[PDB]
């Protein structure tokens, strides 16, 4: 089934109901007017980043480049790979744009410090995937450009998800969620799980260790919050 919409629950209603027990819920009106949401165009997002260093993930491979060169090879051109700005702090990178976003007040329900919450850019083409696994701390994920969809699966399935038993690995899944081999991972079937397609302005709550599936249907720029 679907995730939750809420409009600007309270922090007690959000704690109580969805940070306490771990739930997923996507918060609405909340970063809808944070200016990403009008400014973030791709020539914007060259003007003012475009000469800068970025990480990206290929295919795989990750390798460095300017965001300009990034957004040629990668978004505007027929790419010839699937080319992704995941995971990076921009905004440590280049403060002008942090004037752009906020830190959503309910992290402030949380047990660490605001100078420990990770900011982290997730900026590519359609097409973009994730591959199921799980982060040990809350997040916001917050939708400034396209869609995403979002498969979410609760920590108490983690068995019919078969993570690598390589250590490194282990916060990952063996399963390709959306094409599952089935013969070799049959628990998965079984599995319940949440969907959704997170659009502009909405936020994703996704709980701590709850395992989470990505994939961009548009051209799409993500903000996640890292946060305890
Ligand atoms: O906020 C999160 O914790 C969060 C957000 C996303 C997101 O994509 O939005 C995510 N996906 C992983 C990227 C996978 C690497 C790759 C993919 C395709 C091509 C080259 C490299 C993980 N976690
Ligand atoms: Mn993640």
């Amino acid at each position: 089934s679907t995730v939750p919409r809420l409009h600007r629950p309270s922090l007690q209603h959000f704690r109580e109901q969805f940070l306490v027990p771990g739930r997923p819920v996507i918060l609405k009106g909340v970063a809808d007017h944070w200016p990403c949401m009008q400014k973030w165009s791709l020539e914007y997002i060259q003007e003012i980043a475009g000469c800068r260093t970025v990480p990206v993930e290929v295919g795989w491979s990750q390798t460095l480049m300017t965001v300009n060169e990034f957004i040629s090879k990668y978004i505007v051109n027929e790419p010839r790979d699937v080319g992704y700005l995941a995971q990076h702090q921009l905004f440590d990178q280049i403060p002008e744009l942090k004037q752009d976003i906020s830190i959503p007040d309910y992290c402030s329900l949380g047990d660490g410090e605001e100078e420990e919450i990770t900011i982290n850019a997730w900026f590519g083409p359609q097409g973009t995937i994730s591959p199921l696994h799980q982060d040990p701390q809350q997040n916001f994920l917050v939708q400034v450009m396209g869609r995403k969809y979002i498969r979410l699966y609760s920590p108490q399935e983690s068995g019919a998800l078969y993570p690598h038993d390589t250590h490194l690995l282990h916060n990952t899944s063996q399963v390709d969620v959306e094409n599952p081999d089935l013969e070799k991972f049959p628990k998965f079937a079984k599995a319940p799980f949440l969907s959704c397609i997170l659009s502009p302005g909405e936020i994703l709550f996704i709980p701590v260790k709850y395992w989470h599936y990505v994939r961009a249907l548009d051209l799409s720029f993500s903000v996640s919050f890292w946060w305890s």
